[PDB]
C-alpha cells in the first residue's frame, strides 16, 4: 500500500523529493514544455502541496464552489513541513509529527480567515484544554535538565531542575519541578567562579548599558548579537557563554552568535532585567503551548485534504481525522474535481491567453498542464526557475529568501524508565548537534492515547540545526553552509549521532541504545524556515521593501507560501494563500 506516513528512516525531504528542484538551482539544467500538448486543464493550478498551497486550493474553491484544482507537490506526500509519522510499538500505533510542530498562539495571532478555516474543518481551540495532557509529566515528579558535554565543559553531566522559562511552553510555571537558580547553576560543570557569574546574572542584574538612553538601549541590541552582549557588557567568560549557545536553535533556526541581543530579550532570555527597557507582545509570549495534534500541524493538512478530496477518507472534524485512514490513490482520480499530484516537480509557469501554462516533472517525465489561475505555493526561492515572466528585480527578490535547515527526530524507545529514574521528560544540550531532546506531548485526541506507562514504548522528539556558530557568519550563510553540511551527511551518519547523544545522556541510568531503541525516524529538513529578516545583518526597510516586490503578482500567476510573508509559522502560510487568492 502507498502510505508514507508510516515509513521510518530518511524522512523530511527524502531521496527522489529534490533531484529536478537542484537540476534547475544547481545545474541550471531548464525543462521548457511549451512543445507538448496540453494534457488537462484547470481551473486553478497550485504549485505545493503545503499548508499554504493546500489553503489556496481550500479558499479558492470557497470562492468559486465548481473549480477544477491541480496541485503539484515534489514530496511522496502531501502537507510539506507539516507531516505524520508513524511508530508502530506493542500492537499499538504512537504518532509523531515530522516538522510543523504546533499551533503557536492562536487565540493571540490568527487572523479572522485562519480561524474561519479552522471552523470549517472543525477545529475547535478550546479542545486542547482537555487533549494536551498539562500535568502529565509535571505530576510524575520530572523536570526539564541541560546536558553537558565532555568536549566542551571537561565532563559530561545532566543537570535538571531547569527554571529557565521558554517562549512557547507548553507547562505551567508552577509545575516546572525547577529549582532555584543558585542551586540549579551551582551543579553546572564550570569553575566556581563562571558559576557566581550566571547565579548573578539571575540574583544581580544591573545595567550593562548604563549612560545609553532607552532609544540607543534598543538600538544597540538590535545590532548587537546575544553572545556578544554577555561577553562585552556582562562580562560573563566564553565558557560561561557556551552554556546559552544552543538555546534558541529551535525556535529561531540559529544560536546565540546570531540571535540579536533585542530578539533574545523578547524571548526572555536573562540579562535585561536592570535595563530600563519598556515591557499584546505579552498575551503571546504567555498563551500555553498545547495546541498540538498528536501528528503536530499534519492534521491542518490532513483535514484539508479530506475536505478538498472527500473520497480520500472518511470523517469530519478534529477528533476523528487523527486515526482516519488516508486512501492515498483516490488523490489523484481523473474528473475529480480537486486533485492533488504527488512526486511531481512543477518546472515551468508561463502566462498565455489569459491563463497559466504549467509544466512538471514526474518519474523523470515531462508534462504539461493548464489553468486559469495558477498560485506558487511553494519554496519562494524556487520560484525565479518556474516562472518565466519575472522580471530579474523580481526573481532576485525572491532568492534573496534563504530557508533554514532544521532536523526533526523521532525515536521510539522501548521503554523510558531511565528517563523516570533520571527525573526528566526534556533536556536541552548547549553545544551538542541535537540541542532538544524530548518525551513526546502527552495529548489525548479521537481515538488516540497518549502513552502512559514508563515500562512500555514512548516516542521522543530531538532537534538538530546544522549551525555553524561563532565563524563571523550572517544567517544567510549559516542557512546555506548549514545545507551543505546536511548534503554531506548520510543516513548512517545521521543515526550515529542520534545513538551516540541518547547513550551518553541516558546510558548512566541504564540506557542502552542497541537495546532500546525500536525506531527512527528522521525528518530532514534542508529547507525549514523561511527567511526572516534578522537585525544584525538586515536592514528593516530594505528587507520590507525586497518581501513585497518578491510576492508581486505576476498576470494570472500569485505568490503564496509562509515564504512571501518572511514568517515561519502555519497562519502566515494560510494568511499569505488568502492573499494570493483574492488577487486572482
Ligand atoms: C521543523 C519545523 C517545525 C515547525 N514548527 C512549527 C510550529 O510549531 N508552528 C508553526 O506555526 N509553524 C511551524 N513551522 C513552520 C512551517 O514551515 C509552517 O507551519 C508550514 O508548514 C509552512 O507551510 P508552507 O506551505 O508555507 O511551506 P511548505 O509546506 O514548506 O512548502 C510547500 C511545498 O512546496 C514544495 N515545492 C517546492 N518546490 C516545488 C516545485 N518545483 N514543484 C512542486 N512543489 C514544490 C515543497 O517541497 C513543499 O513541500 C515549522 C517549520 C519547520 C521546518
Ligand atoms: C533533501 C535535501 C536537500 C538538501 C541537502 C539540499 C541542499 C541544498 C543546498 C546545499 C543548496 C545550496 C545552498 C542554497 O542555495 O540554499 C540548495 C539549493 C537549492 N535547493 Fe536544496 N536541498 C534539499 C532539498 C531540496 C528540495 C526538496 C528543493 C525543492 C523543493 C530544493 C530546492 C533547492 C533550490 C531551488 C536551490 C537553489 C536556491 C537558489 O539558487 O537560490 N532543495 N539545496
Amino acid at each position: 500500500r502507498y502510505y508514507p506516513p508510516a515509513l521510518t528512516g530518511l524522512r523530511g525531504s527524502h531521496p527522489g523529493a529534490f533531484e529536478v528542484a537542484h537540476q534547475m538551482g544547481w545545474e541550471k539544467k531548464t525543462f521548457d514544455v511549451d512543445h507538448l500538448p496540453i494534457e488537462e486543464e484547470y481551473d486553478l493550478v497550485v504549485v505545493g502541496g503545503g499548508i499554504s498551497g493546500l489553503a489556496a486550493a481550500w479558499f479558492y474553491r470557497e470562492r468559486h464552489p465548481a473549480a477544477r484544482i491541480l496541485v503539484i507537490e515534489n514530496h511522496d506526500d502531501f502537507g510539506g513541513h507539516a507531516k505524520r509519522n508513524e511508530f508502530q510499538a506493542g500492537g499499538r500505533t504512537i504518532l509523531g509529527y515530522g516538522g510543523s510542530e504546533s499551533l503557536q498562539s492562536p487565540n493571540a495571532l490568527y487572523s479572522e480567515d485562519a480561524k474561519h478555516l479552522l471552523k470549517r474543518l472543525g477545529v475547535e481551540l478550546k479542545r486542547f484544554e482537555t487533549a494536551f495532557d498539562t500535568d502529565f509529566y509535571p505530576g510524575l515528579g520530572l523536570s526539564r535538565a541541560v546536558f553537558f558535554d565532555k568536549a566542551s565543559f571537561g565532563v559530561d553531566k545532566l543537570v535538571s531542575g531547569d527554571p529557565t522559562p521558554m517562549v512557547a511552553d507548553e507547562v505551567p510555571r508552577d509545575r516546572l519541578n525547577a529549582r532555584s537558580w543558585r542551586a540549579f547553576i551551582g551543579d553546572f560543570p564550570l569553575s566556581r567562579e563562571d558559576r557566581e557569574a550566571l547565579i548573578a546574572l539571575y540574583e544581580s542584574p544591573r545595567d550593562y548599558l548604563a549612560g545609553k538612553s532607552v532609544e540607543e538601549k534598543e538600538t544597540y541590541l538590535a545590532k548587537t548579537s546575544y553572545r556578544d552582549y554577555l561577553l562585552k557588557n556582562v562580562g560573563l567568560s566564553e565558557t560561561s557563554v557556551k552554556y546559552f549557545q544552543g538555546r534558541s536553535n529551535d525556535f529561531s533556526a540559529l544560536g546565540a552568535d546570531a540571535l540579536p541581543a533585542a530578539d533574545a530579550y523578547a524571548a526572555g532570555f536573562p540579562g535585561f532585567d536592570a535595563l530600563g527597557l519598556p515591557q499584546e507582545a505579552q498575551a503571546e509570549m504567555d498563551e500555553p503551548y498545547i495546541y498540538h495534534f498528536p501528528d503536530g500541524n499534519a492534521s491542518l493538512a490532513r483535514l484539508m485534504v479530506r475536505d478538498l478530496i472527500p473520497a480520500v477518507a472518511p470523517g469530519r472534524g478534529m477528533e476523528d481525522i487523527v486515526m482516519a485512514r488516508f486512501d492515498y490513490s483516490k488523490l489523484d482520480l481523473a474528473g475529480h474535481p480537486v486533485r492533488l499530484r504527488l512526486n511531481s516537480t512543477a518546472v515551468s509557469v508561463r502566462n498565455r491567453a489569459g491563463g497559466v501554462d504549467v509544466g512538471y516533472s514526474r518519474a523523470g517525465r515531462l508534462h504539461r498542464v493548464r489553468g486559469k489561475h495558477c498560485v506558487m505555493a511553494c519554496y519562494n526561492m524556487m520560484v525565479p526557475y518556474l516562472l518565466r515572466d519575472l522580471s530579474e528585480e523580481q526573481a532576485h527578490a525572491l532568492s534573496q529568501n534563504v530557508k533554514f535547515p532544521l532536523v526533526y527526530t523521532k525515536v521510539l524507545l522501548r521503554n523510558w524508565q531511565a528517563w523516570k529514574t533520571l527525573g526528566i521528560h526534556e533536556i536541552y544540550a548547549p553545544t551538542l548537534p541535537y540541542s532538544r531532546i524530548k518525551l513526546d506531548f502527552p495529548v489525548d485526541l479521537g481515538s488516540y492515547r497518549h502513552p502512559r506507562d514508563p515500562r512500555q514504548p514512548i516516542g521522543v522528539h530531538m532537534v538538530y540545526v546544522p549551525t555553524t556558530p561563532n565563524a563571523g557568519m550572517d544567517a544567510r550563510t549559516q542557512a546555506r553552509v548549514g545545507r551543505s553540511k546536511l548534503y554531506a551527511m548520510s543516513f548512517e551518519q545521521l543515526e550515529k549521532d542520534i545513538r551516540d547523544q541518547l547513550q551518553a545522556m541516558l546510558g548512566p541510568a541504564g540506557f542502552d541504545h542497541r537495546r532500546d531503541i525500536t525506531g527512527i525516524t528522521v525528518n530532514r529538513w534542508s529547507h525549514g524556515y523561511s527567511y526572516f529578516m534578522n537585525t544584525l545583518y538586515d536592514d528593516e526597510a530594505e528587507s520590507e521593501a525586497l518581501m513585497e516586490l518578491a510576492r508581486s503578482k505576476v498576470g494570472n500567476v500569485a505568490i503564496a507560501n509562509s515564504d512571501a510573508a518572511w514568517d515561519a509559522y502555519a497562519h502566515a502560510a494560510i494568511d499569505q494563500a488568502v492573499r494570493a487568492v483574492r488577487e486572482l
